[PDB]
């Protein structure tokens, strides 16, 4: 579970690492903000989609309980980046500074430099402004930062409410109890780990047999020596068996005794 | 003739003497300029009208050759003040600074402080303006000074042309020659001076007679002693004679011999 938190720490570090330079300009601020805050979010979303074997299971089968799980396991990375970027400021103020109405803002009482200043307005984040505009721009700076931080806090709140609702609904609308669901999760984890390790060992001993068949002898460590001494092997399982293993498994009950996975259904 | 030049020197001195303070303000500049440049002109015009005995002669009679002469002898004082005030600057620029179009003027290229600056425009002559407006206001200052000096030079030119035309017309449309007109002018001057002095002396001796009749003797200097010893007196002329003297005299000719004044017509 801590992998997502490590990824979030890395996301914050990369935020403070790579670069940022607000291109004070009439109409490019909009696009630059949108891209520089969304493209890394999209990349993190893709990364989250990739390393979730549920999607490969699903596409191998080719449902709403699957999409919820996968998108929830994925979207934790883009959200903790969007929030960190909003709360940081200096990325919302860079994109929504041109759109400020120069009529409605109070300061050291002067109307405004002109009716020509829309390219002068959007130049504030680059801190380049005359002394009068210097004392003037703090207002719009603080206002935009205010809007950014408010959106950020509301985003955090909505994400929290959504997570709580998701949990309270998944527990309410599931056929099992919750303790048995914990047992089921432990079983899935243990089965996956044991299957991975056994597959590796079986494959290694098969390869050793193949090589020995060629040279006449195989060179091994003490460990692999034990691995061949204990476990023999003659040939893998047929393709239909592999095909039967893979797939999505919804909880099915044999008579009186439940099954917890497709490999279990292979009893 | 030099009295007008002495009055002009005094006018320039009083211009540089009394005061001037351009009331930088939206709409009072107009009125202040108009008054502070016209009221002294009107006063000088009245003064010129007063000390020209031709007007008293005329009203005593109660004609275009009289009005031309009087208004010409008068208007020399207001014109030499209007011209000195225009050429001086800092009195036209004070009144016609609000009316400058803020759109049509080129400088260090900025549009203009705002569309609120019409009370900021008319504040330039008071030299109170921010640094940007400092480098900006020189343009309107020089432009208004340009307009003032141009109007001044054109006024001088028109006055000169008018004087030349007046002379060339009065000599062309007069019954006499010009040398005899010079003789006539000398005669008017001499007659006025001699009449003034004789009137004074005759009056003084009459008063001396009156006083002596009262006390029994009159105390006098040596000069007045001679004045009574030489010239006797018994009584003034009747009122009809005084009435016959005064009045306007147009050149009338007795048979073969010209008359040059009403007192001369009293031959």
């Amino acid at each position: 579970n801590g992998l997502v938190a490590l990824g979030t720490v890395g996301s914050q570090e990369l935020f403070s690492v790579v670069a940022f330079h607000c291109p004070c300009s009439p109409a490019r601020n909009y696009l630059y903000g949108l891209a520089a805050i969304g493209v890394p979010a999209l990349v993190l979303f893709i990364i989250g989609i990739i390393l979730n074997n549920h999607t490969w299971n699903l596409v191998a089968e080719c449902t709403f309980l699957l999409l919820s799980s996968i998108l929830g396991r994925a979207a934790v990375a883009p959200v903790t980046w969007s929030v960190i970027s909003l709360l940081r400021g200096e990325a919302y103020v860079c994109a929504l500074s041109e759109f400020v109405d120069p009529s409605s803002l109070t300061a050291r009482e002067e109307h405004f430099p002109s009716a020509h200043a829309t390219e002068i307005l959007a130049r504030f984040p680059c801190k380049e402004n005359p002394d009068n505009l210097s004392d003037f721009r703090e207002e719009v700076s603080r206002r935009l930062r205010y809007e950014s931080q408010l959106f950020g806090w509301l985003l955090i709140g909505v994400v929290a409410i959504l997570v709580f609702l998701t949990k309270c609904l998944k527990h309410y609308c599931s056929p099992l109890s919750y303790r048995q669901e914990a047992y089921w999760a432990q079983y899935r984890a243990n089965e996956d780990q044991l299957f991975q390790r056994t597959a590796e060992v079986h494959s290694r001993v098969l390869a050793a047999n193949n090589v020995r068949r060629f040279f006449g002898f195989v060179a091994l460590n003490k460990d692999d020596e034990e691995l061949i001494a204990n476990f023999p092997v003659e040939g893998t399982q047929p393709r239909p068996q592999w095909n039967a293993i893979t797939g999505v498994y919804l909880y099915r009950e044999n008579q009186g005794l439940p099954l917890y996975s497709r490999l279990h259904k292979w009893a």
